[PDB]
């Protein structure tokens, strides 16, 4: 139930084909680990691998490394004050959390020799046999965390702080984002319940309301994250650029700022494959669009022809099957997105991650909303254009066996089926399928007889995949997109997503608990490029919900109404965006006062670290001595009234002279 | 042609009604001036006033004050580095310009005793007889500056820097803004010339073009001003809050940041008179709107009735008279705006100035564009609603003497008459009327017989009004508004404004030269609240130019077209705003590199101001001695393979064992 003090575990798969070269890499690896002061320990890994175990046996060099990284943060404006202790007397002032300790150990194993480390990143260096470097998982904290999160109803800030001190900043930002989003989802849940009871289907007021809610939630989260970045001492980390190890280069050019020749790569070679996104984008758009329009034509052909013998529920069976098939096509889609992004040689890890978020968000946007767009914006306004598909299905099924009435409330049933089966498929794919996978490999399953269970748990933890938080961001961003631009089709969607988010805030916590190895703790200022995604989804929601409520509320479609509704709701979005930004500028979050007060008090301590007429007539006497040494008329003008009492009495007699005249 | 070294002149009007009290205030004034180390000198002022003259006779206390203000800038993040010289050996490192010197002297005469100064601001303190504190005007620089600006065609950056070193930062920001705006006006001048030749009246392409030009000009100026604020060492000054002297208060509450009890004022008392703007706003809107609709009805009645005996030029004579009357009504309008803003008790000078800019911009917006709005958006789409005014004028003029055909190209003639007579009225009111005023008071017009002409020039300089740069900002912002939202009515407006701006960049320079006393040099990071005005005017231009080109291009007015054109051009504005912001993020202005490079080099100098296996087995031996003193199984696990060569050979024999199995 407790580790052996091990901070990191390296896998180092030794295949039989390259045994001697992998042995030379092994001895070079453990040499390089011993140079940076890591006590090593070698144990057996299954299928010919060598689990080596590292730790800092030297607390003095560890505190020296901690002080060096704190100075590196202080140079880039991260820390408020310097450590001010080259000796370890600042560690008692500010302790090291487990996340900061594991991050600095990972930097000592990851950074190159110029940075003061033994860089053993797998693909770029010679270390092609280093499979995975990963920290361990403390089960005594894990079980307590899962139990205390399942027991409570709401989560305080101390729970997110306990996530911060043991899983880095990024996982804690995800849980803080999901907690704040779950708390803000109760407003359109209640208002959608009210609109589903009272206002009838497709109410305009709920469209304006969910637009306003998306604005206030996005701006409030953008305030709350800079508050959290002040509180965790991580504000401004995105200015620091981490050099990606797999970034190839050609030259080593002039110094930008520091004095160091940084390695460069010709950007036209980058744009040559940046433009590889565009034919891939158009190809994937038309492929998924042809699949979606084929599914839509098939379901309308089926519910026209069979006339619903069993149920009308059987009519949207192709839509249900398409949503079921959507995670499988999105798997190869994200694979071909990640391969394309990795081929696009990116300099720093921030830009590489941001481009991966952009490609993954575009592909998931298409495969999550193009069915509902073809339902709302194509099928409802003019649905006669898919009649060749209908007569094609008729001419095929007539040989195979040997009046359209486009319902405007088809989108409500479609959105209900979409939300429910997407909830079921997402819940099955997220936890239940890995639950039965780990229970299946549980029933399918020397070494010093005391450390046996420890090496058992490490050998089984090597097989798990590393937890990426990008996917759990993307799921919630898409759910927010459903809320922003399709809740007017089905106003109980916010209530369903509220229940899903309360289950999800424990479910994704369970995924980090037992279905994935502990992620390498990184620091981030924010959720990063997902803020652009939330902003774009809210802006598109203000257009789309209004056009949906006009086109489904529908008389012929008077296009004088549609453009006016789109214009009014989009300008209402812009006006409420200005209003909420102006209001949230005035709230005076306490972290800003704390940061600027500490900075001013430190520089005020530096400030404190750093008769009259006598002086005036003395300098006038000095200038008179310089005049008598020798330019002259201003000298006479200043030497008229030298003493101040002379000026007083001359001014008073001049008041008397001006009183005479 | 040269001063007597005088830095400041104080007027101190002594009326005969309060002669003894003003004399006591005089002796207290010159006492307080002598405490802060200012050599004083009293000369006669006309109509019973006492021009006292100050200077720093003590360069040591002046350099001490300079170092104190530089530390005050360094605490608030303005300066890159500290002065690092309590002795005056930093003044040789960075010299004092005349603007910084005069600003610090004005702070020594303006700041209270707690700040280390003798605060003699007129209305708040007892000094109700101090009329005006003002610096002098160096004519040898003035004549050279006017001559070298009239000789050149274009102005280099060195001219704006010579304005910066002698008139502060704010006047130099105005001249830099007018130079950059005059340089960017040549693009819609040439394109409007092309549209006026080729494309015919009311072209949509010119509307999209001037929208794009307004975007690129506004974003390029917003980049250029942070570049200039880096270069002049003034970046970040807007974070510093200057306490307004006339700000009344009730309490002196807790300390926000510094430690000082700041004085507070109940904000509900402020909102009580903030809401006095709204009935004043609605009253002024309906008053100017009734005047404009009366003028419009009168001119259409006149050109209907008389049928143009002389000319059609005589028909818009009421519009010409209304533009002529516009500076006179705007005078009392800005008076009642400034009185309302001064009644609204504002804490700091930044918020007070920003609210004055907001009120003045709203009133000048109405009186500059509501005539053209009632022409374009009311008279052209539906003009039958003003027929009661027409029959009213008929029923009056029928007793007084004893078919409408609304032309869509009426706005072109209106905009031409508006631009031309506004140019003529603005040029007459700006320079020519003060030119004949100063030549009229020239022909209408003891004391030691050597300083006679100096006291003559100071006595005549007291009568001039202090130059406010807000008015010369507001004129150009309104001209930019004409370009942004009405150039499609008359595409030569940009060419006319280009010629006007080339004349204006010397004319407003002449106004500071001889028609106004030298302004007290202030520091500002930017043009401030006018950036919101340019952004709002460009955004409204994207709507208004498109609606104008549809409604005047006009068939009946198909309102399916109007909303689509407004929507397309506004979203084109938003898309090109994103595009230009993304492009200008990548240009890498050199001032940012210079600032962050100097900051990193200073903190890197502070950074530089601040065997392996032996240590590893030594700490392992220490922990073994602690174990033998006595928790134990991890100790045994770490003490298995102590030395690194032991780990090497144990790992190699384990490779051999995994090779056996
Ligand atoms: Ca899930
Ligand atoms: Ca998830
Ligand atoms: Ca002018
Ligand atoms: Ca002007």
């Amino acid at each position: 139930e407790s580790n052996f003090g091990v901070d990191f575990v390296i896998h180092y798969k030794v295949p039989a084909a390259e045994r001697d070269e992998a042995e030379a890499g092994f001895v070079q690896l453990i040499r390089a680990l011993t140079t940076v002061g890591l006590a090593t320990e070698v144990r057996h890994g299954e299928n010919e691998s060598l689990l080596v175990f590292v730790k800092v046996a030297s607390p003095d060099l560890f505190a020296k490394q901690v002080y060096r990284a704190r100075l590196g943060d202080w140079l880039h404006g991260v820390r408020v004050s310097a450590p001010h202790n080259d000796i370890a007397q600042a560690l008692q002032d500010e302790p090291v959390v487990e996340a900061e300790r594991l991050r600095l150990i990972y930097l000592m194993i990851t950074k190159p020799h110029n940075e003061g480390g033994a860089g053993v990143t797998p693909t770029n260096a010679k270390w092609k046999h280093v499979e995975s470097i990963f920290p361990l998982h403390s089960h005594s904290f894990n079980k307590e965390w899962i139990k205390k999160w399942s027991s409570k109803y709401t989560l305080e800030q101390t729970d997110i702080d306990n996530i911060r001190d043991k899983f880095g900043e990024s996982v804690a930002f995800y849980f803080a984002f999901l907690r704040s989003y779950f708390r803000f989802l109760v407003i359109p849940s209640a208002f959608g319940f009210g609109a589903w009871l009272l206002l009838g289907q497709f109410s305009y007021l709920y469209a304006l309301l969910c637009g306003l809610w998306s604005v206030v939630f996005f701006e409030y989260w953008k305030k709350q994250e800079v508050d959290l970045a002040v509180q965790w001492g991580v504000r401004g980390v995105s200015s620091i650029q981490q050099s990606r190890p797999e970034f190839e280069w050609e030259h080593e050019a002039e110094d930008p700022i520091t004095g160091e020749p940084v390695k460069v790569y010709p950007p036209m070679k980058r744009v040559k494959t940046q433009l590889l996104q565009i034919p891939f984008a158009l190809a994937c758009v038309v492929a998924l669009g042809a699949l979606i329009v084929t599914c839509n034509s098939l379901e309308v052909f089926i519910n026209e022809v069979y006339s619903g013998p069993g149920k009308q529920y059987l009519g949207f069976l192709p839509t249900i099957f398409l949503v079921i098939g959507t995670p499988t096509i999105s798997g190869v889609l994200m694979g071909a997105a990640e391969k394309l992004n990795a081929m696009e040689n990116y300099a720093t890890v921030d830009a590489h991650d941001a481009a991966l978020i952009q490609k993954q968000f575009v592909l998931n946007f298409m495969t999550s909303y193009m069915a509902l767009f073809f339902t709302a914006f194509v099928y409802i306004p003019f649905g006669h254009i898919l009649h060749p598909f209908l007569n094609f299905w008729r001419a095929t099924a007539q040989t195979l066996t040997f009046e359209f009435q486009i319902n405007p409330a088809r989108i409500s049933n479609q959105m209900f089926y979409f939300t429910v089966t997407a909830q079921i498929v997402n819940f099955a794919t997220e936890v239940v399928v890995p639950y039965i996978k780990q229970q299946a490999f549980q029933k399918a399953k020397e070494d010093h007889e005391e450390e046996a269970e420890f090496l058992q748990r490490v050998r089984e933890e090597c097989t798990l995949e590393e937890y990426d938080v990008s996917g759990d961001y993307r799921e919630m961003v898409m759910q927010f997109g459903y809320v922003a631009m399709f809740s007017v089709a089905w106003p109980l969607a916010a209530c369903c997503f509220l229940v899903n988010n309360w289950v999800e805030l424990r479910s994704d916590a369970l995924k980090i608990a037992i279905s994935s190895r502990r992620p390498i703790p990184w620091r981030t200022d924010s959720i990063g490029p997902w803020l652009t995604a939330l902003s774009f989804l809210s802006w598109l929601g203000s257009i789309t919900s209004s056009a949906i409520v006009y086109l489904c509320s529908n008389s012929p479609l008077k296009a004088w109404g549609l453009l006016l509704s789109i214009l009014f709701a989009e300008h209402f979005y812009l006006v409420v965006q200005l209003a909420v930004r102006f209001v949230l500028s005035k709230l005076d979050s306490p972290g800003l006062q704390k940061e600027r007060k500490e900075r001013f008090q430190t520089k005020k301590r530096l400030l404190q670290e750093n008769e009259h007429s006598e002086k005036i007539t003395r300098e006038a006497l000095e200038e008179e001595a310089r005049q008598a040494s020798i330019g002259t008329p201003e000298e006479m003008f200043w030497q008229r009234q030298r003493g101040m009492q002379e000026t007083i009495e001359i001014g008073r007699r001049m008041i008397e002279q001006q009183l005479a005249a």
